[PDB]
DNA sequence: GGTTACGGT
């Protein structure tokens, strides 16, 4: 099923919609941040007061960093961009070690998994209730 | 498999 961004907890598999804020492409993985507009305790309190972030919202504990790996990183580096509305399924959470939730996708080229992140047009109802949220924020 | 809310590649 799918969950609330503030309904997940670490160290289980989960689905959501969500938006994309900010993306980082490395040589080593591909990193999104993503918010649905919904608050966890365990989200890092992004703060408007940092000097020169290109970050301009959702503030407080509203996004969770994804880590994606191998063909996940190969497959959305060059084609999920910040803005963009994504679906992501039975994809993994866990703690780090500053103690914040964390989104991780691995390599599973024996497809045990079902893991899957693709895009969703902004027109889709799916996507109604983060609409709404972001109103609340704006 | 990586480190820390940036950097803006």
């Amino acid at each position: 099923s799918f969950s609330l961004l503030s309904q997940i907890t670490p160290h289980q598999r989960c689905s959501f919609y969500a938006q994309v804020i900010k993306t980082w492409y490395s040589d080593k993985n591909f990193t999104l941040y993503v918010t649905d507009y919904t608050e966890n305790e365990l989200f890092f309190p992004m703060s408007p007061y940092t000097s020169s972030s290109r970050w301009r919202g959702p503030f407080g504990r509203f996004s969770i960093r994804c880590i994606l790996w191998d063909e996940h990183d190969f497959y959305c580096r060059n084609y999920i961009k910040e803005g963009d509305y994504v679906v992501m399924k039975n994809v993994r959470t866990k703690i780090d070690h500053l103690g914040y939730l964390e989104c991780i996708l691995h390599g599973d080229s024996a497809k045990r998994y079902n893991m899957s992140i693709e895009k969703v047009d902004s027109e889709e109802p799916e996507l109604n209730e983060i609409k709404s949220r972001k109103r609340l924020y704006v």
